[PDB]
């Protein structure tokens, strides 16, 4: 099991490993009433009616690199496991999210696009070389890296069940949602739907609550 | 897929899993940005406590045990679970009958094979009756209110290993019912073949009960 | 106080609860300070906009006496604490739910209603006999207790933050939820509308999806 | 009750649900004394590990921390969050700047005076790109990347006695960051207050950091 979509100038969303496929909802549910047309059918059923407790037999784990700003608002999903890179134990690498000129377009900026754009190079520059100059001179990484912005890449672990990833999905995949946020969202979505195409589908005509997917 | 047979009728059965020992050393990595390297990772995290890494490795089980069994297990919230139904099913004649066996140690006035004599007798009355009010037209949701807790339910359980060796702690031990201590002597013989290096970490350095390591596998 | 009596024997107690509508605004809000109409409104846009997680921070303690059939799809709501009459603190009484006729009424039954309220009795009384006379007889309780049918009334304390309660009220107060339970959640949603009026009204507005609340006062 | 941390943060106790008796309530089942037999169950549940009675106390805590400190504590699931969003509410930006002491122990290149004033630079000059994007018309959500993770937030924080004992085990500690042990040993402050008995049979029996006895 291995995909990888790249997101952002340097991030990304691989899948890691999957536990089961559309037919473990299937099974799940079928043990309470103790043919590929009618499992098809079933899971469209459950979808429906709200019965989203068989599809939590499906799971996945994904490796992502984000930035804080973006790991912060995932990670407010609770019902998921994480691990993740340690500023605390870790030389943090020089690796920031630098938005491109074309994420401003509709928003009339005082200055031209590609200043911002320059002008977030060089805060970041400076924040990252002074977390060097303290590291160097014996301040511990704990501290020194309190001066490094939100737009610093960490990355992580992500294992969560097919049920925890539609919630995920109808808060994330969504116009409303920060479009950094939404581009992580339709990489966990496509991954998602290769995976498991007819729970994906399912969700998509039946469950899903936003409006980019 | 490896099955194992508990009490008269029941049953632990490995559906699925996801990951391995590795799996937890994978995520564990991930912090600071060879086998016996690895190996030595699984027992340092035990000990020490950091349990998370371990909530990467997913086992779904297939299980037949009594009610009274279910209902005391699925008291653990930090899994998945989706059971038979009694709503919706015609429940199947199928009972845990304590063996004779079972009531030694204890000081009883009448025999072993008499106790287990009189529950087959009630459960025999009991399931007659449910039968009778089927037959009836009674709703089966209904019907099924007269039956045992010893009838016998069927359930998948997914389960992260974190979650698996707390329930290992709370229930292969001593102090919970010698029925359910049954089937989590099964799930660690599972968890153990699946994962050996983090259950012999688990047994050395975090599991909290007796039993497992009185009792082998 | 509030107890709502339930089925036969049954009932429904509020133990106590943390907070009140507004604990939902401020949460939301992140201020730890009133103005009824812009709270109210928040209350709704919250609801209509499914952002619930500043619900979470109203919590309620329930002491639940039900069957155990009951029990059994209750406790299935992992978002809340339970804790169960266990004979180790407290002690333990033995009382069965026995149907109605009234509950079979509208079900064609090829006996009358009344009998088969004397069949589920008799079952009953000789259940509690056998389980009775194998205690005076040694056997200890956890396995004397499996002979004991599944209208059992046991009992426990439920904690439960109000975001999980309106998940509890959309599933179980439902028509596709057995009767027994929906009676239960009718209790719970009373007890809900009492203390968090505008969450409940805001709630049946925009986000409940069951049908009973609709249609049946309080 | 309101115990300040760090040079601008804070906890604040917001709401309570329950006390002592509370856990002793639900664990013999029972609305409806001894204080003796009480706090003996107390210690007994705590010995024995049977924490489920002390999930029936809730707490609610109001809390300023910097960013850096709030990863840390969200990544305590079994409890219930709201974090300050601009959206319901006003926003302000501060910043944690760390005491010279903050670094003893450490033998370091430069002062530790130098190490605070090179803190307070960055955030000067962060905060002064962030505010020169927003008026330039860069929309908030981008403009706030460059923002240090010592920038200052606020956040609800309701959570139960047990998952609240969990979290004194892994924060009031001292392998834990030092920031967020200062932010734990006040929530302990309150918790002892508000559940003397609880507290104390955790400190005895199952409390595991080192702080909290030091
Ligand atoms: C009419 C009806 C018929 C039913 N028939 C059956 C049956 O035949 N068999 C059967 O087993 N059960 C059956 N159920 C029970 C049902 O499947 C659920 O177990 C129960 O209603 C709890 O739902 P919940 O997970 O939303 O509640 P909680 O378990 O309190 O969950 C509440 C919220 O938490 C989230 N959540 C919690 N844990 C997880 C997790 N691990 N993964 C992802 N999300 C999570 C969800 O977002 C959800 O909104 C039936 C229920 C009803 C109402
Ligand atoms: C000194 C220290 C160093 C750390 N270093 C790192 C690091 O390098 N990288 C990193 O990512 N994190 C790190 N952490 C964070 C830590 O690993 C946990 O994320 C955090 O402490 C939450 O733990 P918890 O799951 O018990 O708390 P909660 O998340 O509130 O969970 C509480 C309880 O519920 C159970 N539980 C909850 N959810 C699950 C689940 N999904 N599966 C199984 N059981 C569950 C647990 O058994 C636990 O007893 C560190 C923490 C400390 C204190
Ligand atoms: O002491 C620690 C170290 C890391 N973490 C968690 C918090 C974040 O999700 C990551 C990285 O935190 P950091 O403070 O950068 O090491 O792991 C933690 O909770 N406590
Ligand atoms: O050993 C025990 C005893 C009770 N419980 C739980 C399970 C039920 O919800 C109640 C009552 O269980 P009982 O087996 O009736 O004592 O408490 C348990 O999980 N383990
Ligand atoms: O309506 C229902 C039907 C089943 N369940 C759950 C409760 C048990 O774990 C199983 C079987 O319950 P039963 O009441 O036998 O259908 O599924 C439920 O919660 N609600
Ligand atoms: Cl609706």
């Amino acid at each position: 099991h291995h995909m990888k979509i790249d997101i952002l100038d340097k991030g990304f969303v691989e899948l890691v490993d999957v536990m089961g496929n559309d037919l473990s909802a299937v099974r799940a549910a079928r043990v309470s009433f103790d043919d590929e047309e009618r499992d098809r059918h079933l899971i469209e059923y459950l979808m429906k009616h709200g019965d989203e407790t068989p599809f939590e037999h499906i799971v996945f784990t994904f490796h992502v690199k984000a930035p804080i700003f973006v790991a912060r608002q995932w990670f407010r999903h609770r019902i998921a496991s994480y691990n993740e890179l340690s500023g605390r134990y870790s030389k943090l690498s020089y690796e920031f999210y630098i938005p491109s000129p074309e994420r401003l377009e509709g928003y009339k900026t005082t200055i031209p696009p590609e200043r911002v754009t320059e002008k977030i190079s060089e805060i970041v520059d400076k924040a990252y070389r002074t977390y060097l100059e303290l590291i160097e001179s014996g301040v511990p990484r704990e501290v020194a890296r309190i001066v490094l912005p939100l737009n610093l890449y960490t990355r992580f672990f992500w294992t969560v069940n097919a049920r925890s990833l539609m919630n995920f999905l109808n808060l994330r995949a969504d116009s409303h949602a920060q479009w950094e946020i939404q581009q992580y969202a339709l990489a966990i979505a496509r991954i998602f739907k290769e995976k498991c195409p007819w729970t994906f589908e399912a969700f998509l005509k039946y469950a899903y609550k936003g409006d980019i997917l």
